[PDB]
Parts: C-alpha cells; structure tokens; sequence
DNA sequence: GATATC
DNA sequence: GATATC
C-alpha cells in the first residue's frame, strides 16, 4: 500500500 | 534509507 | 499474494 520505490 | 492499503 | 526507485 505504500507509494514509494513501488507505489501500489 | 525506506514502506504500508489493498 | 502483491512491491520496486531513486
Ligand atoms: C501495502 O500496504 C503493501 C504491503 N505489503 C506489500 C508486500 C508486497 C507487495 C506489496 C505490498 N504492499
Ligand atoms: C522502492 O524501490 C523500495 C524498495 N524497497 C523498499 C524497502 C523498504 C521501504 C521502501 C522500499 N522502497
């Protein structure tokens, strides 16, 4: 859930 | 480092 | 399960 470096 | 909503 | 980036 969080939006890093990944935003989901 | 820099992490939480589906 | 569902994850990558400066
Ligand atoms: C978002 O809250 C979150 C939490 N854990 C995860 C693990 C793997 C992929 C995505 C995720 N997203
Ligand atoms: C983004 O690329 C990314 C990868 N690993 C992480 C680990 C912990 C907090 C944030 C992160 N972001």
């Amino acid at each position: 859930x969080a939006x890093v470096x990944a935003x989901v």
